[PDB]
């Protein structure tokens, strides 16, 4: 079902965060070897996540779930967001730039914590 698709989805999103943690260990201790597999990880986390994400608004459209579309609609506006800065860390990793991957790392974190009560949400409209 849609909702077994979603806990799916739920659980790739919980590695990515573990992933996202080990990281920004890493980082902090100048790991930069391990920082480079973490993030090309984190990358093959993300696509599939976002992947498994459309499917399930794709399935609530064809469904007329209306109030889960309206969710869902809301949430992967807010991961494209969390994926845009992601995408900017990647590129102060590649540039040096720890400056800037300090900051994309906390906006990172906020970002994801704020979409965690519509995460919720998504689950019971389903
Ligand atoms: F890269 C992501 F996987 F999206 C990612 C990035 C940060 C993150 O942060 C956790 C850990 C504490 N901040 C909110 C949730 N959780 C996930």
């Amino acid at each position: 079902s849609v909702k077994s698709e979603y806990a799916e989805a739920a659980a790739v999103g919980q590695e990515a965060v573990a992933v996202f943690n080990t990281m920004k260990a890493a980082f902090q201790n100048g790991d930069k070897e391990a920082v480079a597999q973490y993030l090309a990880r984190l990358a093959s986390l993300y696509t599939r996540h976002e992947e498994l994400l459309n499917r399930i608004l794709e399935k609530a459209r064809r469904e007329g779930n209306k109030e889960a579309v309206t969710l869902m609609n809301e949430f992967t506006a807010t991961f494209q967001t969390g994926k845009s800065i992601f995408n900017a860390m990647v590129a102060a990793f590649k540039n040096g730039d720890d400056d800037s991957f300090e900051s994309y790392l906390q906006a990172l974190e906020k970002v994801t914590a704020k979409g965690e009560t519509l995460a919720d949400q998504i689950a019971k409209a389903l």
